[PDB]
């Protein structure tokens, strides 16, 4: 089975955030650290991709396009993943030095997106997710967002798409009841991801009044690609109709 062979080597392995645990659990201290995390995780997130089966194909300005677009979704559908083998249902494990609690749920004034991301979180365990099927759906989730107006060359990328979504049916025939749900799960982190663009912009906007940091490559995407998303120029690809 060489693309479950390509999909476990390429995996990433563990991303630190860097955080100062000394420090009281400050807005601005928290979400400093939470960017910086996203800032370490794009770029494996970035050599990852590039290692996907049949990834180099896209024409290259739409290999950067759907990396641009689909980073939240696969870091919280990642994040959810570790969250499950690592942690407690009440808590989330951003990384080995960045793990929230309720209380930095609270600071962190996210606590209503993280109880959806813990949700996410435990439906790892309510549908017994293989570590296979969890490696194809988070490969599906990549290919899971475009441009309105469409890609370079968008044909492509729908035939890519289309051997993604043949290699989770053939995962799971190793049933019609589970792809559909899966289905629904995948579906289920794009609303998310949606609620955490509309905070990053937000939180990008007034960044020098609350005193979050954003590094050089976060305040570039969210500035220029997550408001594609938030005006409708781009839009997640759902398998139901939402
Ligand atoms: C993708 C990250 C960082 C990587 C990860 O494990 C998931 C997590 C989800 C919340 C994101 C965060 C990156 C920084 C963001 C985008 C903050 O600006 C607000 C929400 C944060």
């Amino acid at each position: 089975p060489i693309f479950l062979n390509v999909l476990e080597a390429i995996e990433p392995g563990v991303v630190c955030a860097g955080h100062d645990n000394n420090q009281p659990d400050s807005f601005a201290a928290l979400l400093s650290s939470l960017n910086e995390l996203g800032e370490r995780q794009l770029v494996h997130v970035v050599k990852w991709a590039k290692a996907l089966p049949g990834f180099r194909n896209l024409h290259v300005d739409d290999q950067m396009a759907v990396i641009q677009y689909s980073w939240m979704g696969l870091m919280v559908f990642a994040m959810g993943w570790r969250s499950f083998t690592n942690v407690n249902s009440r808590m989330l494990y951003f990384a080995p030095d960045l793990v929230f609690n309720e209380y930095r749920m609270h600071k962190s004034r996210m606590y209503s997106q993280c109880v959806r991301m813990r949700h996410l979180s435990q439906e790892f365990g309510w549908l017994e997710i293989t570590p296979q099927e969890f490696l194809c759906m988070k490969a599906l989730l990549l290919f899971s967002i475009i441009p309105v107006d469409g890609l370079k060359n968008q044909k492509f990328f729908d035939e890519l798409r289309m051997n993604y979504i043949k290699e989770l049916d053939r995962i799971i025939a190793c049933c019609s009841r589970r792809f559909y749900q899966l289905t629904k799960l995948l579906d289920s982190v794009q609303p998310i991801a949606r609620e955490l663009h509309q905070f990053t912009f937000d939180l990008l906007i007034k960044s020098h009044m609350v005193s979050v940091d954003f590094p050089e490559m976060m305040a570039e995407i969210i500035s220029v690609q997550v408001p594609k998303i938030l005006s409708g120029k781009v839009k997640p690809i759902y398998f139901h109709t939402q």
